[PDB]
């Protein structure tokens, strides 16, 4: 339909270690939520302190959460997450001042501006109740004090009762259109996966869900997330006859990060995975069983892995898939066409 | 057809505050003519000039005028206009040097080379008459000279009569193609928009023709483009109910500017607006009344807003909107094709 | 079908000066193989050693040879060769450490990491025989040592039986499918073109391939790859009435490559030309008589010019041409994304 | 069919830290691969050294990697582990020299003959592309210098296009026989599982494969393999009511070894448990969902525990299911002939 941008006028105020839940007016249909954290960060110190490194300034947000009725979860990750994956979909080119080592005068201050963003595809957002998008802050860095709020910029599509109809009408339950995908970007943190050369198992993909791709990067203790451990990633099919989709060294799979998202590896600890490439279209585990697909990591330390998801459910995955060759056709055009939407 | 490209022969000396006219080869149709300033700015003074900040070295070509029979207008735009545009289009990786602020070595010289790009869609160039891009140079920085010239390189595509009767023959006219799509880079200046908050009426877009994408940026008389007084961008359909295409912050303005091209904001003062984003398809007001559409902006403090547009025409619009649905799907093909041509 | 990657657990040590020949397993059909230079340059001499200038680090691989049967040549490029084609098709993002002149700590050390990228579309590697990847390493930089290693990252694609008669079987001959598009990087360096202000003959494209772009480059003895003498390049059809389908200038070619590959010059001496762009999609000489093609150069000294191509073969491009309007509509989509696979 | 084994001619040098990809010919099905480290381990020092103890020899080839299409994994095991295995299933008489704590005189040496054996039942080699068994050497043991070389010896069994049928054809995507049988000797290492007295939760079999028996061995990181902390091993369904299949004491559980294997156990640290005792027949978990069946240790320090299973997957599971019960008669025949095959 008519996609549509604004800013919501009502903003919030970064505070330390706090959770400011903001609320996403429901007007039309949402295509998506960009987050920015906006003011600067001041020294009143006498000597100029230098900021923190990576994943700073995205850690300033510890963590979001965009989720509808107050039950369904849209996203959950960290702003060091959310942000990581933003420095790659966009080669390196999303907001993030200052850079990680940046100096604020002593006694003078410099420019804060992160932003982050979530891709909803047409999330049906008039259809569902609560669209409320939590940002639990983190910490406000040493020696400075962040003085900026967040300013939420809604994208709306407006979709009509014609054109929904147009693409199977609502879902079996009828709460949302029957070509609803919805973005389910999740990250789940694996603790102390143990030092070793050969890649040992790190978690395995739950189904439930068909991903796009995978974020993945390690956290030492001591050098954050500018150390080298990650050096031999694996996506291995544990089910039936033992099969890798992967089993590329780290260096080489921040090379295909290179000419895929031509920009340079945000940290020698992270990387990204796309699932199309590797299987034939989006890595799909609606329906398989448990503990079928997991992916490993050999590394030089022992430390903590994090894998982001750019995954996505169907609502009613099934109607989709149990209807005629002839409406599935349209459907799957439409259905095809929203899971591309969400990219970051 | 075929596309090949060629420098012209003649150059043109950059002098202060001159106009340059061009004639402009009409060998084959025209698809893409590239301008350079070309040389060195030397500094012969004893101590090491700074070069102005931008818009330079963009300025130094104060303005464009690319029009054919000496009364039709493809492009008029500033150096400093066409040279954002530029900035924008190419993930700001477009030759211009020197960067602004850099330093002529006291009794040295630095190099110069600056470039714009006037899209012409496929231009029918043999079938009309006198392509002169005009070039009024602006002035030369204080302090170093500007040792440069122009480079024109054309971009001709051999279109054949043959190909021409395969979109559409000619126009009722018989003066260009059926299918003819004639870029309309226009620039209109609005002046002395005073201070606000709220998104004050900047200026309409008079219809008759198709918008792009628009450029708009600030001209503070102390910071000159390097001010931060844009803050609320809107596009406001005024005809009818009231409605907001866009009612997005400055800040988020330029967000969608780093996910969009990739490329840090060239200014505090500037941004680009994708109307096919925010419309279905194109902004068109080839038939729409006037006064039906227009921007604002909330200033900071009072200045002079210039606003490029990146429009285009269709000669025969109504040829091709009264064609049958036979003939219309396949000239529709090649307008189609040609206005995504016109993109810089 | 299902495309996989892994590193070959085989690695090979870099040493100064030799050939080592890597066999490339043939599990399924080959669809890219990277080649990286992983390690550290040590110096252990007292004061610190910077590294010599572009094209290193690529040139610590002086050339690359990968064929099959010992006797079909898929690539014939040097590592300064292919490396520049890296540079470019990668936005200048390909892994390339430590840049050129960087300091190795005295009695310290820096990091090695270089890498290449052989695109083979979809080579049927299991239907020929030794696919050996000769790489034929250079020179340690003066003062420093390659503490290096070489690994081989294949991408295969379980193209099956099944799918393969589904692009039109096999060859006439069935030694690769009808579809195969062998990739045909060559490249052809030329001695002492001499200096000249008029774009003089350097060397024709001998038929027998559809060429996808050039790389030129040239080398100055004194300043190497980082002189700015190619002037003036051009493609001049020589076969008949002498015609131009380039007489574009060194600036503005590489100007071209600031909008097509969004990067900065990789030095003054290079630039690509695309021959999509310069014709009606790719430029064919399978079938044009030797000597039709020239492309010229006005250097401002007389030096080597370098030419790399990335052009393709259809080792049954007869039976694609003599395929009736029905297959051949099937079978020219396969060769279509296969052509266009090969990028780097 | 006619079961017949020979030598390849082509050796490989033992060198340390190595990995060295061996291709076995694919002349007809194979039955057994053996592998055997022959040569010598010199001392050229003043004093007779040492060498390592257990698990040296074994760990002289630090790991192990037979695959097909490079991506299918037959086995993956350690020198360590398949060697352990070895030591086992043939009463401690698998060739193993010198045993560990040997002397090499002083200035003179002593004989180097160890072994391994994958048994792949009967692998359909010729259907399949490029068996490659990777052997990834350890370290030279200290003071000496192992000189020797691998020798494979591959066992055929000469299966006809006939005999194929006799066993039910081929599978369902036709790739194997229906009546294919894959070893899938794999290894997962867990790390850090904490010293307790109650058997702690160490690891979960993972479903898709029919488990045979497991080997479990503990490493100190003092004593090496040469510990005795594992004492209380536990097999536990967790799945339904929590029942217990085994709850055996370590001295007890190397008791069942004594009977069982005929030898005296392999160190302190090590046992295998056949799960054909503990069930009826083999440990099915083809479709059990995961996490169903997990096994524990009570460890007398905290230490890493090393799993590696001989189960065997049937890439027709179903197929053998969904037969009449006529050919899942004949059919079960062959499978149940196969299984019993793949011992060590």
């Amino acid at each position: 339909g008519e996609i549509y941008t604004e800013t919501l006028q009502q903003t919030y105020a970064w505070t330390a270690g706090t959770n400011i839940p903001i609320k996403i007016p429901r007007n039309n249909f949402i295509r998506k939520i960009r987050v920015q954290l906006i003011g600067s960060i001041s020294n009143s110190g006498t000597a100029a302190v230098t900021l923190p490194s990576a994943p700073f300034p995205y850690n300033l947000v510890q963590t979001f959460n965009l989720s509808y009725e107050g039950s369904k979860t849209l996203y959950s990750v960290s702003g060091t997450g959310l942000g990581i994956l933003m420095y790659y979909t966009t080669k390196g080119q999303n907001p993030a001042y200052p850079a990680p080592g940046t100096s604020v005068p002593a006694s003078g201050s410099v420019n804060l501006n992160v932003m982050w963003e979530f891709d909803l595809a047409r999330f049906p957002a008039t259809m569902v109740q609560n669209i409320i998008l939590s940002i639990l802050t983190g910490q406000a860095p040493s020696g400075v004090s962040i003085n900026a709020s967040f300013y939420i910029t809604i994208t709306y599509e407006r979709v009509t009762a014609q054109e929904i109809l147009s693409e199977g009408g609502l879902g079996a339950d009828g709460e949302m259109p029957l070509a609803t995908v919805l973005p389910k970007v999740i990250e789940i943190p694996t603790f102390n996966v143990p030092a070793s050369s050969a890649p040992i198992h790190v978690a395995y993909l739950q189904p439930g869900q068909i991903y796009k791709r995978q974020l993945v990067y390690v956290i030492n203790s001591t050098s954050g997330i500018n150390n080298t451990d990650p050096t031999e990633y694996e996506l291995k099919i544990v089910r039936g006859v033992p099969t890798d989709k992967i089993k590329v060294s780290w260096a080489a799979l921040q090379a295909e990060n290179q000419a895929e998202y031509q920009v340079a590896p945000y940290s020698g600890a992270s990387a990204i995975i796309d699932f199309r490439k590797y299987f034939n279209g989006d890595l799909d585990l609606t329906h398989a069983p448990s503990d079928s697909i997991e992916y490993d990591l050999a590394l030089q330390n022992q430390d903590n892995v994090y894998s982001l998801y750019v995954s996505y459910v169907l609502p009613y995955y099934d109607q989709l898939a149990a209807l005629p060759a002839q409406v599935a056709a349209i459907v799957q055009q439409y259905v095809a066409r929203q899971k591309r939407r969400i990219k970051r």
